[PDB]
C-alpha cells in the first residue's frame, strides 16, 4: 500500500534529515496523470517541495535539492520507458528512494525503485485505484507522514466515493455523447479548456486523444488566459471553478460553439469541498472516452 | 541593486518570524510566462526555498496554505490594473506575505497594494538587462542568495551584463532569415512551437500569443521530451515546427527532439542559441537567459510573417 510504503521512507530517511522534496517524473501520459499531485501539495503543503519533471528534462538537468531528502516517483505504464528508468537511477544514485507505478509488475523499471506500486487499468478498472488516484496517494500520505494533512478522513471518504461517481456519470453522457459526435465530427480543431487540479485531464484529451488519436489539432487552453472553432470546456467543481464559469461566460458572449462538461451536473459533489479538487481529473479523464469513442465512430 | 536592496529589506523583515520560505510568482497573460524563468531558477538551484507560478485568478480563488509571513508574493501587471493581480496581492498581504510588484507604471493602482515596488524596461529600444523576465529572476536569486547562498551570483552577475548586447546583435543577425522565414511560412494554418528548460515559456508566449493571435495560426506549444521515441503520430506530413534550440543543461533535450524530426523530414524552423551568440554566459547560469534571447527574437521573425500577408 502507498502507506505501508511512504512509512518506510520516512523511517529510512529520519537519520538522513527526513523527507522536504517530492518529484514526480515521468513521459506523456504518466506526466499529466501527476498534476493533481503536483497540486495537492502545492495547495497543501506548508514545509514539502513538489515538482513535476518531464523524464528527458529531469536527468538531464536535476535539481540541486535531488538527494537522501528526496522521494522521486516516477511512472511508466509498461515500465521500459529509458527515460524514465534513468530517472529512477539517477535518484538512486544520490540516495533518493524511488517508488515506481507501472501496470507490468516485472518490467524493467521494477528493478531500479526502492518501492513498486500498481494501479488498476483498462476498460472496467476500479478508479480509486487507477494511476492518477495511486500519484495523489503517494503524495496525500508524504504530507500526512511528514508534517500532517488536516483533511486526511475527507480525502478517503472522496477515494470511497469516486468509482460510483464515475460509471454514473459515463451512463449519463452517453446519449450526449452521440449527439457532440455528429456534431464535431468534421471539426479539424477543437479546443480544450480547463483550470486546477484537474487541467491535466484536458491537456491529455487535447494532445494524446484530439492530436495523437484522431489527426485533429488541438491546444489546451488555462481557463484564466482568455483574460489578457469549437471548444472541449472542462466544468470543474471546487476552488477554481470561479475561474471555469468566467471564461464559459466570455466564450458564451462570443457565440462560440461549447461541448460543456460539467462535473456539478455529474454528481461529483457527494466529495466533500474540502478534496474534491483533486478528483476532477479522475472524473474527466474516464468520462471523456465516452465522447472519444462515439466521436470516433462518426468518422 | 534596487531588486538587492528590495530583497534585503524582506530578510531583515522577516527574520524574527522565521525567515522566508516560499516564493510565488503571480500575474495574467504575458506576465505570467515571464516568470517561467525564475520558477525554472529555483527549482533547479534552491535547496530549502519552495516556488509557485500562478495564473492570478487560479492564485485568489485558490491560494497555497504557505501563503503567510514565511512567503513573498511577486506580482506583475504592466499598466497596473489587471484587477485579480491586484486582488493577489491584497489577498498575499492581508496573509502577512510580503509583496514585491513589477510594472511598467509607478502611478497604478497596482503600487498601492504593494510593499515594494520594481519597475522594468519596455518597448523597441530596451535595456534587457532591465526587462521585466530578468526583474523577475533577479527577485529568484536574490532570494536564494540572500537565504541559502546561490553558488553561481558572480556568473549570472556577468550574465545580466552581457545579455542586452547579445540580444540587440541576435536582432541584427537574424533579419535576412526572418524574410526567408516569412515566404517559407506565409500560407501555413498551423505552427506548432517546441522547446524546454528555463527558456520553455518564451516558446509558449510565442505560441499563444504571437501566433494565435496576431495571425490567427492555430498554434500549440510541444515540450522537446515529446520527441524522443516513435511513433511519430502527433501531426501529419506537413505541419510545420518553429523549434526553439536552447543552450544549456535541456540543450540535449533539444537535440534530441530536432534529430527525430528531421529524421521525420519535418518542416523545421530553428532558431539556436548557440548559434545567436549567448555562449558567452557561463553554463553555470545560462539556462536562464534563453528566454530573454528569444522573447526578444522573435519579434523580428513575426513583424516579417505578419507583413507577408
Amino acid at each position: 500500500g502507498m502507506k505501508e510504503t511512504v512509512s518506510n521512507i520516512v523511517t529510512s530517511q529520519a537519520e538522513k534529515g527526513g523527507v522536504k522534496h517530492v518529484y514526480y517524473v515521468a513521459c506523456g501520459g504518466s506526466y499529466a496523470a501527476f498534476y493533481p499531485a503536483k497540486a495537492f501539495l502545492e495547495k497543501e503543503a506548508k514545509a514539502l517541495t513538489v515538482g513535476l519533471y518531464n523524464s528527458g528534462e529531469f536527468i538531464n538537468n536535476p535539481p540541486v535539492a535531488l538527494g537522501e531528502n528526496a522521494v522521486v516517483v516516477v511512472a511508466s505504464h509498461k515500465g521500459n520507458t529509458p527515460e524514465t528508468i534513468k530517472a529512477a537511477e539517477i535518484a538512486r544514485q544520490h540516495g533518493a528512494p524511488v517508488i515506481g507505478l507501472t501496470w507490468i509488475m516485472d518490467s524493467p523499471l521494477v528493478a531500479h525503485c526502492d518501492y513498486v506500486e500498481t494501479y488498476t487499468f483498462g476498460d472496467g478498472k476500479d478508479i480509486a485505484g487507477e494511476k492518477t488516484m495511486k500519484g495523489l496517494l503517494s503524495a496525500v500520505e508524504l504530507l500526512q507522514q511528514t508534517e500532517g494533512y488536516a483533511h486526511y478522513d475527507d480525502f478517503q471518504d472522496g477515494v470511497s466515493k469516486i468509482n460510483r461517481i464515475v460509471w454514473r456519470a459515463c451512463e449519463q453522457v452517453a446519449e450526449r455523447a452521440q449527439a457532440f459526435a455528429q456534431e464535431y465530427k468534421d471539426d479539424k480543431v477543437i479546443y480544450t479548456v480547463a483550470s486546477g487540479a484537474g487541467y491535466g485531464a484536458a491537456y491529455l484529451q487535447s494532445i494524446c486523444i484530439f492530436m495523437e488519436m484522431q489527426w485533429i489539432h488541438s491546444a489546451c487552453i488555462h481557463s484564466g488566459e482568455f483574460f489578457h472553432t469549437p471548444f472541449f470546456f472542462q466544468f470543474s467543481e471546487g476552488n477554481t471553478r470561479a475561474v471555469d464559469e468566467r471564461a464559459l461566460n466570455f466564450l458564451k458572449k462570443y457565440g462560440r460553439r461549447i461541448e460543456v462538461v460539467d462535473a456539478a451536473a455529474l454528481g461529483l459533489s457527494t466529495i466533500k469541498t474540502t478534496v474534491i479538487d483533486y478528483f476532477n481529473h479522475s472524473l474527466f479523464n474516464n468520462v471523456y472516452p465516452v465522447y472519444n469513442r462515439a466521436l470516433a465512430e462518426a468518422r
